[PDB]
């Protein structure tokens, strides 16, 4: 509250987020984006996630998925979403199936449009960044936000796409690259799940886990495939007349830095590490404070199933 703390890529930016909230930036979730230190952003985010989470919404989604009739499933959409494969994932999995050496990174020839985007829309500066770990974690988190949007919209962007991506990415909504109060990869995965169960239209653990599995595939595809995703994200924010501030303060530099300095070996290790962390998780790791008691989401489901069986 008293002093300024910078934010965004390499904590270089200020002013612009505060200005944007007077001009319709509803992605920002910090009460005081210019005067909240990194640890306080985590504390505020965790508090706000517990408040945002709606257990009744969550268990209604769960009950529809598991017990809904054909029409309720169709109206809700969950079954169709869980069958959808975004183009970027599909192109990787096709190449992986057909390759004589599937261990390698996926060859990617950038389209004319992607080339023009890189030439016309990204900063032309050199980068010297001391602390790259938070950047790779940002890539992990923002890929999840992107994949989730791609699934929920069945591959067609809408005017709400930037909001969905911004809300599922703590580095955007809360300018929070720290994530942990005080592994970081595990915390990033859990954070993505908690936010996917609290903010979007479809709030479903299987859907969130599907998105993380697809992030794993994108990372396994390698640097150029990750660039393809980052360019799509950048374009989504760039031509939204409120939300472009997130390109200014984070995604412009994240994308340009990654193109110039991103490591294939780091990306492959990140793919394998995040998959190991993801596979270690269960619903018992996903907890919320509810009206106060701490409950995991499986406990919530069981309690709801019991009430439904009694009503039947």
């Amino acid at each position: 509250g008293i002093l300024k703390t910078k934010y965004g890529f390499d904590n270089l930016y200020d002013t612009v987020i505060s200005v944007s909230t007077s001009n319709g930036n509803d992605i920002n979730e910090l009460d005081d984006p210019e005067h909240t230190d990194a640890n306080d952003r985590v504390i505020e985010r965790l508090r706000k996630e517990n408040l945002k989470f709606d257990p009744e919404y969550y268990v209604s989604e769960y009950m529809t998925h598991k017990y809904g009739n054909e029409e309720d499933l169709e109206i809700n959409g969950i079954k169709e979403l869980l069958k959808f494969t975004p183009s970027i994932v599909k192109q990787y999995l096709q190449w992986y199936k057909d390759s004589t050496n599937p261990n390698l990174v996926m060859p990617i020839e950038f389209t004319d449009e992607e080339q023009k985007q890189m030439q016309d829309n990204l900063p032309k500066k050199s980068y010297l960044v001391e602390d790259i770990k938070p950047l790779y974690v940002t890539i992990l988190s923002v890929l999840f936000s992107y994949v989730f949007e791609q699934i929920e919209n069945e591959g067609t962007h809408t005017t709400e796409s930037a909001w969905t991506m911004g809300k599922l990415c703590p580095q955007i909504s809360f300018l929070d690259q720290q994530l942990k109060q005080v592994s970081l990869i595990k915390i990033a995965i859990i954070t993505g799940i908690r936010r996917a169960l609290s903010y979007p239209l479809h709030r479903n653990y299987d859907l969130a886990m599907k998105a993380w599995t697809f992030v794993y595939y994108i990372l396994r595809g390698g640097k150029r495939l990750v660039i393809r995703a980052l360019l799509d994200i950048h374009e989504t924010f760039r031509f939204h007349d409120v939300y472009y501030v997130y390109d200014k303060v984070l995604l412009d530099d994240l994308t340009a830095w990654f193109i110039s300095q991103g490591s294939e070996n780091v990306i492959r290790s990140l793919a394998l590490e995040m998959r190991k962390e993801q596979e270690s998780l269960s619903k018992q790791d996903i907890e919320f404070e509810c009206i106060w008691e701490t409950l995991n989401i499986r406990e919530m489901e069981i309690l709801a199933e019991s009430e439904y069986r009694e009503q039947q």
